[PDB]
């Protein structure tokens, strides 16, 4: 069976668990809870093959700088996800970029770029302005409505695509 190794980025403030366990178990959480270290495994049926997806979700603070530097040596899909209320955790996507590139080693990496809290009344980024920046890297902005569970599902499956596509 086809495996796929993904790891979670993001800020403190965004929403990683409330992705992972909104598509895993189907299930949002209100509160959040500073995570470290675990594996979210689940299979998922695309294009009419069963596949599993292996994603580890790590902290979303730049404390363990050699551990950031380590796991992204495996550049298969980076789930570039922000906040459209924090602007700050959107201009903070070039500092990661800088680092992609470089443990990477590659300037060409599918990659795919989410907004979260997007069925939130509180919008600091617009999508024109995210999908700006988003061109100006190479990589496709999708919308990503936690709350409502809107797009979480489908846009997993456009990273996919990538993936494939990298491939052959
Ligand atoms: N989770 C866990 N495991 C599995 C794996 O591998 N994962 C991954 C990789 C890479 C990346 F990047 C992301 C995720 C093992 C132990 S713990």
């Amino acid at each position: 069976m086809t495996e796929y190794k993904l790891v979670v980025v993001g800020a403190v403030g965004v929403g990683k668990s409330a992705l992972t366990i909104q598509l895993i178990q189907n299930h949002f959480v209100d509160e959040y809870d500073p995570t470290i270290e675990d594996s979210y495994r689940k299979q998922v049926v695309i294009d009419g093959e069963t596949c599993l997806l292996d994603i580890l979700d790590t902290a979303g603070q730049e404390e363990y700088s050699a551990m950031r530097d380590q796991y992204m040596r495996t550049g298969e899909g980076f789930l570039c996800v922000f906040a459209i209320n924090n602007t700050k955790s959107f201009e903070d996507i070039h500092h990661y970029r800088e680092q992609i590139k470089r443990v990477k080693d590659s300037e060409d990496v599918p990659m795919v770029l989410v907004g979260n809290k997007s069925d939130l009344p509180s919008r600091t980024v617009d999508t024109k302005q995210a999908q700006d920046l988003a061109r100006s890297y190479g990589i496709p902005f999708i919308e990503t409505s936690a709350k409502t569970r809107q797009g979480v599902d489908d846009a997993f499956y456009t990273l996919v695509r990538e993936i494939r596509k990298h491939k052959e």
